[PDB]
């Protein structure tokens, strides 16, 4: 049965609004958070595949899970259009019963390299999950594996990337500029690398839009935009390409 | 708690892939349909509110929930953009599944008006869900509660819409044509009706688009649209030059 | 004739890339600015209708020119997805031939209330446009007409808004809080006002989204922001409504 | 200068309403079709390149231009969202225009292979334009230059694709079935062909949505076959690829 394979009775019975007279607009609020959380589960799943592909020098496949990841990210961004229909007037009606962090979101941020050892606490409330979270904190990021990939093929990548303490969020590296300069200037020769650099900018960019949208919705519903970056050098290089 | 208010342990434990050496793209298949089903649940919730508001002549309240419905419908449509990344080569790896309806989906169509009693039988199981169909099947459609709305305000609505066998899917009626003709050719006096009409044309189009996408996505994955909910609404376009 | 009514010969004859050996990616770059510029012309047109409607107290007409404005604004936003495909490497090719402000953009910004008397002189060259621009600079904004509208129907709008120097950009006014506070608190009595507030929030939000996309594309293309606001009190009210 | 590079004086003087009295909604009608027309111009420009790259066996390159091409087709589709705000009430106001086809639209159907000689004598007016149509009418389609790409790398391709009357619209070839069957059934070896296959299914699908959309907006504005298919066996193989 369609309902049986997708476990719809379980899925469709996870919505328990807790407002006194059952406010009409509470449902939107729940669903919206639930669809998002499910997409976060798909994202992590694909992204994990990409890291393995890179590790095994499998470009097209890894490129074939990053393409999907972008689509999913574009969805996490599109969904805000519906929550935008929630007005302050409607929110007053059930906001009361509320008082909010996502272990899946943090997982995704850890995966892209934005690591923060302090984040492990506040989550050891789920050891099994905190364990999955710790595993990522201790291993290279998507960006770092990309770099470990470049070194495996003749690109001047600083030795410290072969092995260091991965638990510290990567720091912008000047010595990386020329590596990315050479790639963009010779595209015929470095087409594989070139394609991957662009896929990564897409991923970090679609991701920024998602965070920005998120903040505008919070403004219009609850009222009173960071500048963090995942791939510094890929963005910095823009100012020097074409020496 | 975040995870407690949303029931995340239950939600995120509803993904049961079943491949014997387990397949990678299977997960996409699942969560694709589950988020879709989740929006359908939110869509019905709003659509019902639209009917109640319509019965009370609460025009602005009604027009609104429809606005949200339009937005939800747009999401159901835009959403196929990720399933389209599933290739026949990938699908082979787990195609050994079934061959696939959707009670929730059917509920919305009944609600809009495409009534079909023969459907109640494809869900011989879980009579609670089957009971939901029957209950909405006997009530007037979203479109029909609109015609009764118009009757309450002096428009030439045929008597039969006051009471009849709601089980039978609406049938296009030529006698409505002049009613919508007066509305579109005098938009200032009838702005409320005018706006609701356009709201309805939006909901059908968006829905139509969604069905079209669904079919095109099926074409590329598995390999080898005349229904119309509000006929008179689309028909009048042809003669609104009176 | 389809081609003659739209004046397509004139239209498809306005693309003159000046890259030395005709660089393949210049075309995207030009039409991109052009479609954007055509949408900006439609926007100003509708927005102008909106001002008139509000002055004449015609709510639903106002509303339904504002509904289209949102769509056009969403178009200016979506459009960036195509320019994002322009890579630094492709940009290098014709980068060196171009050496960039829109009079229609500033017109749109003036309309919404972000008035800046200094802009005038930067357009001393097409006195015709400068004059169009001055007309707007001197008249109340879309937002200001909205407030003047509320004053016409029993809302405690400060007397000063009946007449003053519209040359200065609107300044956040805290005496406006209780006015917008009361609206959101009895949706039933103020449904008209309630809807316009939300249409206005939509317009500023969609507009912010557009400015953000713009900036992210500049980053991925040229590399190395402003949190202005058009309707302050409509956004500030979020924090008090209901307490 | 900005307005000089883009030729805005010409671009923004290409809107000639014909209403007397001037009708508010005529503008939307015009800019809607002109912006659409500009994108088509960029769409052709990229497609022609995709062909040349395909001729040169330059896979990644033919492929990038196709990605941008997909983005442009998406814009053409998403774009009807603003014309849907045009209502029968408004349309009556200027309806008196004419009973209405795009030379460029046909140029692109031809490029994709849906060729038709009777479709020439209908642009009976600027020969130079119908000339652009013929030049492509007798040239292989994007799909056919693809089939020839496949022939060069050892794929069982019928001889006729080597040379024939290109003026005729492709006819679904059953002997192509086992060819695509092998590519899909062994993606690692044929990753490039596998990629190009999928890229084509995207272009056709996005185009299908664009056509469906157009028809739906026509339905809601004016009043009362879309069974064409550019790459048939590509869609047909889906039903037989079974290990
Ligand atoms: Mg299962
Ligand atoms: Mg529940
Ligand atoms: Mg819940
Ligand atoms: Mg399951
Ligand atoms: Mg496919
Ligand atoms: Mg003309
Ligand atoms: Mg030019
Ligand atoms: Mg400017």
């Amino acid at each position: 049965t369609y309902g049986g394979y997708l476990r719809l009775d379980q899925l469709l019975s996870a919505q328990q609004p807790l407002s006194e007279p059952a406010h009409h607009d509470e449902m939107l609020f729940i669903i919206q958070h639930q669809t998002s959380e499910l997409w976060l589960k798909l994202l992590a799943h694909e992204l994990r595949a990409a890291i393995v592909h890179l590790q095994r020098d499998e470009v097209w496949q890894c490129r074939k899970v990053l393409a999907r990841s972008k689509q999913v990210l574009r969805q996490l961004t599109e969904q805000w259009s519906v929550l935008e229909t929630l007005t302050p007037s409607e929110y007053m009606g059930f906001r009361d019963v509320l008082g909010f962090q996502s272990l899946q979101y943090r997982y995704i941020e850890f995966l892209l390299g934005n690591k923060n050892p302090q984040m492990l606490q506040v989550f050891a409330y789920d050891p099994a999950g905190q364990a999955r979270l710790r595993e990522v904190l201790e291993a290279p990021s998507l960006y770092e594996e990309f770099l470990r990939y470049l070194a495996r093929f003749g690109h001047a990548i600083p030795q410290q990337y072969q092995a260091r303490d991965w638990t510290a969020a990567h720091v912008a590296d000047d010595t990386l500029r020329p590596v990315f300069e050479r790639i963009y200037e010779n595209t015929d020769r470095y087409w594989r690398e070139y394609s991957l650099c662009e896929d990564l900018v897409d991923v970090e960019t679609q991701f920024q839009l998602w965070r920005f949208r998120h903040m505008r919705t919070v403004m219009r519903v609850i009222g009173f935009a960071l500048a963090l970056t995942f791939f510094p050098e890929l963005f910095d290089v823009r100012t020097s390409v074409g020496v």
